[PDB]
């Protein structure tokens, strides 16, 4: 199977660990979400702090952490999953009261040739905000700390924050950032924490995330 939506397709029921071969990829264990819309290949999930985010571009692109716990798949094995193909991208978001936030978005990625940007038509960036973008949509570069694309010579939006994200602004979201359970000193901290803009505000840091992508 290419990814977890072939798994549900031949039969799989289950959520868990599974071993998928997208076209020109070597084998490698993702972790599927079986729904009543198919299946989901898990990209990124977070929950509890014990895994470290603050990684380079490397470690961004092969992945890190804890398949049984909080990780990374890598953005290589997305874009293998992906390939050209829109897919939908399911951001889920709990607060500290244990509400959650389901999320989902049609996207393209692109591969580490355009440093694995998110490709966004003009309806889906307004969807995350973004009000004068042209019908050619919008691209968004993926950014670590060694490999940041702010084009501001001043300024780098990864080391100023914590994590590997699309920072399309650096104010819009970054569930990459550094986990925390309670209210740091000043904003100064929580700048670089786990947030969505939209849903709990810029300084709030989220107690747990989930991303989930489908091609198609
Ligand atoms: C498309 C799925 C969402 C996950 C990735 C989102 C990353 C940011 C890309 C959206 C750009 C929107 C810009 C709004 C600016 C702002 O409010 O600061």
């Amino acid at each position: 199977p290419r990814d977890c939506q072939e798994l549900f397709q031949v039969g799989e029921r289950q959520s868990g660990l599974f071993e998928i071969q997208p076209q020109g990829s070597p084998p490698f264990l993702v972790n599927c979400k079986m729904t009543s819309d198919g299946g989901w290949t898990v990209i990124q999930r977070r929950h509890d702090g014990s895994v470290d985010f603050n990684r380079p571009w490397e470690a961004y692109k092969a992945g890190f952490g804890d398949p049984h716990g909080e990780f990374w798949l890598g953005l290589e094995k997305v874009h293998s999953i992906t390939g050209d193909r829109n897919s939908r991208l399911a951001v889920q978001l709990r607060d500290w009261d244990g509400n959650a936030e389901l999320l989902q978005f049609s996207v393209h990625l692109g591969g580490e040739d355009t440093a694995y940007s998110l490709q966004l038509t003009a309806p889906v960036a307004g969807q995350l905000g973004a009000t004068t973008v042209p019908p050619s949509g919008l691209s968004v570069p993926f950014s670590t700390w060694d490999q940041d694309h702010d084009l501001r010579r001043d300024k780098n939006c990864a080391k100023s924050l914590s994590g590997g994200w699309w920072f399309g602004t650096c104010s819009h979201s970054n569930l990459n950032g550094q986990y925390f359970r309670s209210i740091p000193q000043q904003r100064q901290k929580l700048k670089k924490g786990i947030f969505w803009k939209t849903w709990r505000g810029r300084y709030y840091p989220l107690q747990a995330t989930t991303m989930l992508i489908q091609p198609m």
